[PDB]
């Protein structure tokens, strides 16, 4: 008949987007918006829920109204996915339909107390405790934490909650719910995974665990899948209901790396992705059983196509300062001027000439978590310049995702066929390179790579009936989507010392608890 | 009833100037001629032995011609002081009255077999088996073993020595020597104390020393103070003689750290001296009874004035890299452009909010000796910047000072009643700041800073007339050229919080083999 369109919302930490893809994978239009970073005390980070919720509106707005340029033919989109920064939590009022404060973010460290309560009061001292439960150990990360925060510090959401108008939710359920006029109040398996409220086998809220952790059940979403119907576009803010043009459907809902995930096509186990932002998140697809870590890895939903549809389940694991390095570098150090001088100069030297630089600005994590851990260098002589330092910021975060596949290796009971990668460093050829060469598996960098933002719209798409299967899906970015292999090169001894001369940096980092 | 002046042959590692001064201890003419550095084998480095004594001739006529036009007052110089670069060692014919071959210098690593040949056969494995002599470890720097490998890797020196036509000196006793025509074979007490061949205690030769380090003692110069008669300037090269006009006396010889603290006025026990270098040396006045250390500190002669005159000992202690760290920032890390910079960038900061900067990059020296560690730096966060960096590595320099000062201040049981400073970094008025802090005492900074230089100038005056005594030395320089007086300014918390990180990170430094 006519081309088919689908749109996702693209919910982040920095700012809001959304795009438009046509059926053939292909983004053929995209609108961004920032929102505003609160820090109202020190580890504090919060948003807005009504800015993020207009940003969202305008994108759409400003990416229709393109797009009927581009293609005076558009008239509708099929469905709308949604994919979104993580356990940050919104709390709002069921009947006057606002929040009722602003939303912590997943790295806010207001929680801390509620934190430490938690694990000697709740688990005896064992922050694993209920790891068997939710797949995640106690911290100021997840949802749950926060949500017993907001009920403990501000006074409209306890009222709130007695009056029995208490409304949480993750980024999805707050997006949805106002989308649809308060209408739609849920959430998907991934972000509900992310709460410390849901068992991450039966995939349902662990009454449990919120009697313990003390959240009234009648405050939490209804769990759905990745890909299903979600409700409708009813609103009329920034004027979308009327940008679109029909009763737009919401057909998927997916957390941002799980998002990421199922973007790149990750669909069978031992497939796994990084995302390299800020920033790293990697994640493996470990099979329909979910698997648990021995190594402080998450386990965490991977995703589920449909009402009915399988589970998969993932590992996760995570690097603070990748992307966040090379800024630091840049804008901290003068150790360059231009983004383009990264590589360059990291290419300059031939080897990092015996010195390790390990970017724990933020403690460690990984496999080997350690809140103490700092920005460390070792090793320096008068030969050393900016170049092996910049060389080894790359390196040390090529052998962090060493230790976190290595992990994952173990805990999942199989092997890496190869990683998809994403993110702004992933632009970086000899970053790439070094990372195959640790690994000692290829690394495929997509063209297209609007990848978080593609998995929600194949969510929507496969819902909508756009896309009919995984199959499809695949076989259209295969014909439709050019990559980029890079293959190790890392000559076995070279890559063994690396690790050893890494293994030894890591025990100078210990510096202030 | 005339204006009088002083000469000073300030003969350096890389090169060599004369310095005239008035009574008013002000430096009124100078000139300066480099020399070449022979390198013919990694880790080597060797002199033109007489490429260096027309430098100073030179060095003389043309100082002497420019002060003669500029000053109407000038008639002549009273007497010449030699300050020098200790250690370097000249092989010379009594005779032909040249040299045998170019001579090693303080840092050449050529005499390093011979170094363990010394403490494992003489030492039974104990560098220190003389310590409590000459107040020296066995070292590659020392003139004995420069002497050895002179005896035993150079044909026409062996041959001399066979011939009894041998001489060996260090730089002052080499000028001396040739500034006299070959009248004058003798050695002041402090380079005599950097040869390991002296007895600290009676400041002459050990003849069991010489024997077991098989030097005749036919080759070696007669010992004198630093302030006395040593021989009178004859020769006529580069027209001195003609230049100097009438009979000049050569009455002051002193190596150049005892110098710059003799330059500095340390005449007391407890004062001491530090020159901000490349480089950081400093010594301390610690009496008349030698004192010797039981961390790694140097025991020598500070000085003597006066042919059997009091003598004052010292202690040396030494950091590797001080003005080398801050050129290292610069040019290798871009963290500055200017010298400027680099003070105004440290001082932009009130603190170093936890990092510390241990630029052992050559090595640990001082009380903590390790040729292992390496540049290292702890405790970074995503809020360290180029500036806190700048200004650890300033309080890294007044740190280790810091950590040499409290060893000396054990080892001589004595306080320290004020550090008197120069050289480059001593322009740096934050670390000047940091370091009075830290040490709780005043520092002083003279404002004619060539005091290295003046210390050989005021030897050589002293015994002319031209300064009566030590206290007249003390008056005029506080008459004549100011003196800036810098206080500690901290809390004794800040103070002990800095010494605390520092000694925790120097424990994560050692990298090497």
């Amino acid at each position: 008949f006519t081309m088919k369109y689908v749109g996702s919302i693209d919910q982040g930490t920095t700012s809001t987007r959304f795009i438009i893809f046509d059926e053939r994978q292909r983004p053929v239009s995209v609108h961004q918006v920032p929102h505003t970073q609160h820090t109202p005390h020190p580890g504090w980070l919060e948003h807005d829920p009504m800015e993020i919720f207009r940003s969202a509106c305008k994108c759409m707005s400003v990416a229709i109204a393109k797009l009927r340029q581009k293609d005076a033919s558009f008239r509708k989109i099929e469905a709308i996915g949604i994919t979104n920064q993580r356990e940050t939590t919104v709390a709002w009022d069921r009947v006057t339909k606002e929040p009722l404060c602003y939303a912590p973010v997943w790295n806010d460290l207001r929680t801390y107390d509620i934190t430490k309560k938690v694990t000697a009061e709740l688990g005896g001292g064992d922050s694993m405790f209920a790891s068997k439960i939710t797949g995640l150990p106690v911290s100021t990360y997840f949802a749950a934490f926060k949500m017993r925060w907001m009920l403990e510090n501000v006074p409209a959401v306890a009222d709130a909650c007695r009056r029995g108008t208490l409304c949480f939710g993750t980024i999805d359920t707050w997006l949805m719910y106002k989308l649809s006029g308060g209408k739609a109040f849920v959430t998907d398996v991934t972000n509900a995974s992310r709460t410390f409220l849901m068992d991450l086998r039966t995939r349902k809220w662990s009454p449990e665990l919120c009697e313990k952790l003390k959240i009234p059940m009648e405050t939490l979403p209804e769990i759905r899948s990745n890909s299903e119907l979600f409700g409708y576009v009813e609103t009329d803010e920034c004027g979308v209901a009327a940008a679109l043009n029909e009763r737009t459907p919401i057909m998927g809902s997916i957390g941002d790396q799980q998002s990421a995930l199922f973007g790149n096509m990750c669909f069978e186990k031992g497939e796994a992705k990084n995302t390299y932002g800020t920033g790293c998140f990697l994640l493996m697809n470990v099979g329909e059983e979910a698997r648990f870590s021995k190594h402080g890895l998450l386990s965490t939903v991977g995703f589920q196509v449909g009402r009915d549809g399988p589970c998969y389940y993932a590992l996760e694991g995570a690097i603070a300062c990748a992307g966040a390095t090379v800024e630091w570098m840049r804008r901290n150090m003068n150790l360059f001027s231009h983004i383009t001088e990264c590589e360059k100069l990291a290419r300059s030297v031939p080897g990092t000439q015996g010195i390790v630089f390990v970017p724990a600005f933020s403690g460690l994590l990984a496999p080997y978590w350690d809140p103490s851990a700092r920005g460390t260098i070792v090793g320096m002589t008068l030969k050393t310049t900016r170049a092996h330092v910049i060389r080894a910021a790359l390196q040390a975060i090529a052998l962090q995702l060493n230790d976190v596949v290595g992990s994952m290796k173990r805990d999942a009971g199989l092997n890496l066929s190869s990683l998809r990668v994403d993110g702004g460093l992933s632009k970086n050829g000899l970053l790439m390179e070094i990372q195959a060469s640790l690994l000692g598996v290829d690394i495929l960098v997509p063209s297209m790579h609007e990848t978080t933002a593609l998995g929600a719209a194949l969510c929507a798409g496969l819902a909508a009936g756009v896309w009919t299967s995984l199959e499809e899906v695949k076989a259209v970015s295969r014909r439709e989507n050019s990559w980029k292999t890079v293959s190790p090169s890392g000559s076995a001894m070279e890559r063994e010392a690396m690790i050893a001369e890494w293994r030894e940096a890591l025990k100078r980092t210990k510096w202030a608890k």
